[PDB]
């Protein structure tokens, strides 16, 4: 549900990459994410499902792949014990 992002430096640079783009799919983020840093793609799997769950990116599910919208930007990186 809606959680202030409760962010690792590792999440943190997929958020970073994510906010240069309006929003990015699935394919380009796991592109994108393993060419800055090698990472399994079940990492990015990983992060984005966090995100997801704690409300931070909210997503669009293009039929195959699914687009990530920022749902905080304002809040850039904020842990408080909520």
């Amino acid at each position: 549900m809606k959680k202030i992002p409760q962010i690792s430096d590792a999440e943190l640079e997929v958020m970073k990459v994510i906010w240069k783009h309006s929003s990015i799919n699935t394919n380009e983020v796991i592109k994108e994410l393993s060419k800055t840093s090698t990472w399994s793609p079940k990492t990015i799997q990983t992060m984005l499902l966090r995100l997801i769950k704690k409300g931070a990116l909210n997503h669009h599910k293009e039929g195959r792949v699914f687009v990530y919208t920022p749902n905080i930007d304002e809040s850039d990186y904020i842990e408080v014990k909520s």
